């Protein structure tokens, strides 16, 4: 047993010894804000990532607006998620009024992609509803000293704003940010040298599903890049991942169950 | 460059820096031995495999019958692929005048899955053509006092047979044979501590292509074993190899393409 605590989320709690857990992207295809086509079309696809093999759903607003109208977006979308499907949702933003209405209105666990560094404020929310909360490698610049010395750096002072909020070790996990701030050369070399964050001591994340640099590698377009995800999600594991965040749950799920039989976990 | 010499197979030449390198698995679906059906057949899954990325055509009567017959089936198979796809082939099999024929139908390399254990004299014939041979690890009882270091050990004997027989170390592939004489539980375990066969300084190429102990961890019969081939390959690759031996060539390729560009190869 790596880890001599388990991951504490309200009504579910997850174990980090037992197996890899997957994290389902739950999309948010918007249109004012809570009709019946958006919640139904939401609710089937959490359904359907639950019976696939996912252990966590991720209900994020955005991707790559108005504070007031994010809230009003995606508020509902965790109401009729908690209610239907048994099964801890975390909520991807980094603003801080915006997680304190998702954990009320159900949400287990913070995403926060610019480790509490975009709106410090998130971290007491963090702190005050005792939530897990995911903290992002990120930076609005791309100029790098030492691509992993920095890394590990910036995570720090990330945990630094985690830990004087009041965010207990045991709700702090990291993410190495793939895809963020980083060229598609950094990317790789991120995932070379992945084993790395574990000198930090807390659970990391992966998130590369369906990434560009993938497709700058195998010169391929979102559609087709399910191999490269299953590659990245395999190396990702063998260098201690304990969950990763992926689109094609019933695929990347066997591939983790694999990896996991193979490395000993 | 961890390997300062190529592999030469007569016309082609292929080099163990650049990337990881993809045999292709071709059948040998059979009905007297050499007909239209049989071989167009053939021609054209081969060609597939060349389109998909593979760089090895892997030629196997049996699979899990008459030496006579087997060359027989075996020998006009070449003979066509050879012609019509340019790319080198090997030949599945153990018995030594199967191989002399095939390697004069014309054959590049060897794969023998008894280590030159089966029948001496074929290490001999390997020795006499100049061609690449491939030692498989295998033996008639599965009582391992320690199974990888007995793996090693009975790799050895390989090589000294072949060595003796006149192999120059240039030619000698090694495989940890997964799926022979290895429970479930075992093939994890050579899986889990591939690295080793490293430190006998040869090439490895690794077989685990949809086999039974994917089905025993995940619970899925051969046509759902995809993913779990996929992360096979994929810590099969970390862990050193220079060749691996698949069914589902366009996946697995990709999936070696990523797995490249990540570790620095
Ligand atoms: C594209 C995205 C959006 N949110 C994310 N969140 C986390 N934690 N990790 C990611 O890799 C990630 N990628
Ligand atoms: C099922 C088979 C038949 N022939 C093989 N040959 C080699 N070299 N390696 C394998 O794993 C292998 N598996």
């Amino acid at each position: 047993m790596k880890w001599d605590y388990d991951l504490r989320c309200g009504e579910y709690t997850l174990n980090l010894n037992e197996k890899t857990l997957i994290m389902g992207i739950l999309n948010v295809t918007p249109s004012d804000g809570g009709s019946y086509n958006e919640v139904d079309a939401a609710v089937r696809h959490a359904k359907e990532m639950r019976d696939e093999g996912a252990h966590i759903i991720d209900i994020g607003g955005e991707s790559t607006v108005s504070v007031e109208e994010e809230i009003k977006r995606v508020v509902p979308m965790i109401q009729a998620v908690s209610k239907e499907v048994k099964l801890p949702i975390s909520i991807d933003t980094y603003k801080a009024e915006v997680a304190k209405q998702a954990i009320e209105a159900g949400a287990h666990i913070i995403n926060d992609i610019w480790g509490a560094k975009a709106e410090p404020k998130i971290a007491e929310v963090a702190a005050h509803y005792d939530v897990p909360i995911i903290l992002m490698h990120n930076r609005d610049n791309m100029n790098y000293r030492n691509l992993m010395a920095d890394m590990i750096a910036d995570l720090y002072d990330s945990i630094k704003i985690a830990k004087d909020a009041g965010v207990r070790d045991e709700n702090i996990i990291l993410d190495p940010g793939i895809g963020f701030a980083k060229t598609p050369e950094q990317n790789l070399e991120a995932m070379r040298n992945l084993e790395q964050l574990n000198v930090l001591g807390y659970p990391v994340l992966l998130g590369t599903s369906r990434k560009s640099f993938i497709g700058h590698v195998l010169d391929l377009p979102v559609e087709e890049r399910l191999e490269g995800t299953g590659a990245t999600v395999c190396l990702g594991i063998e260098k201690g991942c304990e969950f990763v965040r992926v689109h094609d749950v019933k695929e990347m799920s066997r591939m983790a169950k694999m990896m996991d039989a193979m490395i000993g976990k």
